[PDB]
């Protein structure tokens, strides 16, 4: 019985360990998008500085 | 992430600088003028001072 429990844990512990990857992608796209919005903005900045 | 904002920044900023040359072109072709002027006018008091 025990080793049943741990299989049953084990598996379902896994299958929810998927989603944690999937939400850090998530979150990595947005922040992707951030970055990429960042980067005109500083060379914005660049154009910006000259008299 | 380092690299891409480095290239970025020279890029733009290699684009800014040869604006920078035209504004000191656009100075010497004023400047040019003024200069023209400038000989037309020392050749006129040369003839100015005669008697």
């Amino acid at each position: 019985n025990r080793f049943t429990a741990n299989i049953k844990g084990l598996t379902q512990a896994s299958r929810n360990a998927n989603d944690g990857i999937s939400i850090a992608q998530t979150t990595e796209g947005a922040l992707n998008e951030i970055n990429n919005n960042l980067q005109r903005v500083r060379e914005l900045a660049v154009q910006s500085a000259n008299s």
